[PDB]
């Protein structure tokens, strides 16, 4: 019910990528029968979605609807393509960032643009994140939870971190590439229970990598209230305290003690969940966010923030729009 | 500060298993100093041993210091082997089950036994149990998150339940078998991260798979506080009502339903957890549990419990002892 800070679109089409880059693995979208595309993946269709995905205008009349006021822009998770040759993942990110300037270009009051970029190639990556900012005008960038084998603790993405920071440069971290089969297969536990997990990782990665104590300026977001590691603080906390050999051995700082460093969405749900996010992330740096249009999302948006009881006005705008504002950049 | 339900041991020793069944990856206790001693895993050394482990005049002496009246043994989870030929990991079972017996029986009344089973092979699994209540006189038994490649739902497990519902035995489910390695090899993942997620996958399966639903008397304890699941329960439920065609297949009611019908121990380490715990999961549901004598577990048991100026002493007490009673059907 004012900023949204999470939430994904695609272009309404794209070319055929196996043709453009001369291999598969990559998704398509295709227009079958009215308001609905199948998105496909070598061989299967992986999702329906509906025009609220790809058409602006839909969007915007829902967010009148719901009285959101600027939803921010980010690709699906599935488009970030780290897997790919670097050059063909940085032509793939120049096309879902323009296509995304294009969109903010004609609503500039009701959304902003949360870039991709090619982080398996961490120099493309910087180049990407230049003309975003400098070009483009986004005052983020999407990532994942992890970049094939790396995590975002590894050295090798160092200098994306140097870049955003200097570039004044958010960072919303979405969990993506999780497990999707063997004991993951059923259940949809690879959103339920594999997302949260993911964000756990990246948040401990970046907390013992030292990624915060190199870059303090560094603005970063993580998705879904960030995921179990509210709860889970103490044990990490404790942890790292009791093994420092295997825990302190890049960043001697107790994980507790960035506790205020970053962000979460307050995608969590239930208040219970929020209360405690609040508690142990901060009302400064906790953000409305909803996976719009996804369904595991928050179907009224702001609604489990307005009916919490115990906050104030005062918070209740930080966590609507204030802090929203704080970590983009931005002024209302 | 009265019961610990989780607290692990080892016979001070046991037969080579490389030569008694014939082939590798089993476990060995070496001791080298005088009341000091190293885990070894075929291949190498994973966790370094206190006394306390195996000794059960030096855990007495502890519990006395900590003011701990009674501990709920069990193996260590390293020792569950449900990757092994079945026969073998029985003939383990019963060897650390009389070890468990054995030293209950000397101290009656400061000991009860949580036995191990051989769950990858369930009719084998069945009888142990009926032998581990029957004749050895455990109220429950230990068993792990998954077994090799079922998850808590599966219907190859349905015997066992059944029986352990027969029997009033009680299941104190505890997370292992993580990923060790790849990006998990850092930081000590598998077990700051790796265990909460094991285990809330188990809640989901059990939940999801129709297990309490199937079996209202059954009697199950999740480690650790569950998990993420607390935090989570609001993600897993709105999912659930969103896909009822991806996760309400095998049994349909709404998670949050079940909130109440199973415990957690306390070993949250924060007390805002701690709090969340019990708001969620329910005062009469949560068990004081250490994971003595291991260092990520609580070191004064019952210290967090006791400085929650916000439980009354009856509350305190439901936590430290009268829920591990009613958990396990004992009296005082
Ligand atoms: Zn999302
Ligand atoms: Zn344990």
């Amino acid at each position: 019910m004012k900023i949204d800070i999470h939430s994904h679109i695609l272009p309404k089409e794209w070319p055929d990528l196996k043709k453009r880059f001369g291999y598969g693995g990559w998704v398509q979208l295709q227009h079958h029968s009215k308001g609905e595309a199948k998105l496909l993946k070598d061989g299967k269709v992986f999702a329906v979605v509906r025009e609220n995905c790809w058409d602006p205008e839909v969007r915007i009349r829902e967010m009148d609807q719901k009285g959101v006021t600027v939803q921010a822009l980010s690709t699906v998770p599935v488009m970030f393509s780290y897997w790919a040759k670097p050059e063909d993942t940085l032509n793939l990110c120049q096309l879902l960032n323009n296509d995304l300037a294009s969109t903010v270009v004609s609503y500039p009051r009701r959304f902003v643009g949360l870039g991709t970029l090619p982080m398996q190639a961490p120099e493309l990556a910087v180049k990407e994140m230049e003309r975003c900012v400098k070009e483009l005008g986004f005052p983020g960038v999407q990532i994942g939870t992890h970049v094939n084998e790396w995590d975002l603790n590894a050295q090798e993405l160092f200098p994306v971190y140097a870049a955003a920071e200097r570039l004044k440069c958010s960072l919303f971290v979405h969990p993506w590439d999780m497990q999707m089969d063997g004991r993951m297969a059923k259940y949809w536990l690879p959103w339920l229970v594999g997302m949260p997990a993911e964000t756990t990782i990246a948040i401990c990665s970046m907390i013992m990598g030292g990624v915060f104590e190199k870059f303090p300026k560094l603005k970063v977001c993580f998705a879904h209230g960030g995921g179990a590691f509210p709860f889970t603080v103490g044990r990490i906390s404790h942890g790292f305290s009791m093994r420092p050999d295997l825990c302190a051995q890049d960043n001697p700082m107790n994980p507790k003690k960035y506790l205020g460093s970053f962000y979460t969405d307050a995608l969590v749900h239930d208040p219970l969940s929020l209360k405690l996010l609040t508690d142990v992330i901060g009302k400064d740096k906790v953000i409305l966010g909803t996976d719009y249009p996804f369904p595991l999302g928050e179907l009224e948006p702001g609604k489990l923030i307005e009916s919490m009881e115990e906050f104030d006005e005062e918070t209740k705008n930080k966590l609507k729009a204030g802090n929203a504002l704080a970590f983009l950049g931005l002024e209302r």
